[PDB]
């Protein structure tokens, strides 16, 4: 239960009546040119002015005006920066954003506001920030805890916040001793991100951190099935459900809407074998703070 790292947790210091203003030091395309999109890795400086916890996201108010004449409404935007920042210094912040385009199949084609006002800032430009945003995905505060992270696409964002706290940081007052098992879902290789940091996490904490790719077009079980994450999962079924009635494991879970679903389908046939519904054992995970889901 760890009744997670809240304590001194702040929540919206900056509303959108008068939100931070901070400048983007850099922008960088982090997918291949032939990933189904780009999505990109963006920091912005925050002069320390931001005192956002690992978990937590901020609000983003893109530059003009919608169809009726106002100001665009804040977007959420989980951050995938530690506390401490890319650059170590606690006065940053970054961002995992993928660049909506859709014309869904054909007709016409519009572009997400937000994501691509934020893909397409230049290094110098201002942005108004609102937030920090969150309490539900807040790490555990017990250094021993089994974290099993779940998530597809941007929804790294909120893991590789984790990750760097536990194993590129050192903090006296946190020294991980625990299990940290990573899962995720992309389509291409082109767009497995941060995958050089996660495997340089690997070579460091071989027995803490356990991660696993699901590459959906280029990855399938024995059946001849695709590898989405649920089908990975499925391979490590036995431990997962083992893992999963200990006090102290705790599951995150973050990404598209879809992914919920079929993570449920699986989880499903392992709670029935053993005799008890799934439904009810996750509301009983969810009340023990140890089934924690932000997905959009
Ligand atoms: C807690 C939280 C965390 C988030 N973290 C991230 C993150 O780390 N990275 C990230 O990139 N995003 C993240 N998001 C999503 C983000 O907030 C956005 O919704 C976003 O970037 C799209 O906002 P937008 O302004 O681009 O465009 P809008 O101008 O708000 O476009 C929105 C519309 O796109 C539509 N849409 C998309 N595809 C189609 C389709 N084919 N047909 C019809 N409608 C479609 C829906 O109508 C939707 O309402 C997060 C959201 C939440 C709630």
């Amino acid at each position: 239960i760890s009744k997670k790292q809240d304590e001194g947790v702040v929540v919206n210091k900056f509303r959108p009546k008068e939100p931070y203003i901070g400048r983007c030091l850099l922008n960088t395309k982090i997918t291949g040119d032939d990933a189904p999109g780009e999505t990109w890795h963006m920091v912005f400086s925050t002069e320390g002015e931001i005192p956002y916890r690992e978990g937590q996201s901020i609000g983003v108010i893109a530059d003009g005006v919608d169809a009726n004449g106002k100001p665009h409404k804040l977007r959420l935007y989980s951050i995938a920066s530690s506390a401490l920042g890319d650059f170590g210094d606690s006065k940053t912040v970054s961002l995992c954003v993928k660049r909506l385009v859709y014309t869904n199949d054909k007709g016409e084609e519009v572009k997400g506001v937000c994501s691509n006002f934020l893909c397409d800032l230049k290094p110098g430009a201002d942005v108004k920030i609102t937030g920090p945003v969150g309490k539900e995905m807040l790490m555990p505060k017990d250094p021993n805890a089994t974290v099993i992270m779940l998530g597809t696409g941007t929804g790294i964002a909120p893991f590789r916040s984790f990750l760097w706290k536990m194993f590129f940081e050192k903090h006296d007052d946190y020294k991980f001793n625990g299990l940290a098992w990573l899962f995720l879902g992309v389509p291409t290789s082109s767009s497995l991100l941060y995958k050089e940091e996660f495997e340089k996490m690997k070579e460091k904490a071989p027995e803490n951190f356990r991660l696993d790719f699901a590459v959906s077009r280029e990855q399938t079980n024995e059946k001849g099935e695709k590898m989405y994450i649920q089908t990975r999962m499925a391979q490590y079924a036995e431990e997962l459900w083992t893992l999963l009635k200990k006090d102290n494991t705790f599951v995150y879970m973050c990404g598209l809407k879809g992914m919920e679903q079929g993570i449920d389908d699986i989880m499903s046939s392992l709670a029935a074998k053993e005799g008890i519904d799934w439904a009810d054992y996750k509301k009983q995970l969810k009340k023990a703070e140890q089934w924690n889901v932000e997905v959009y």
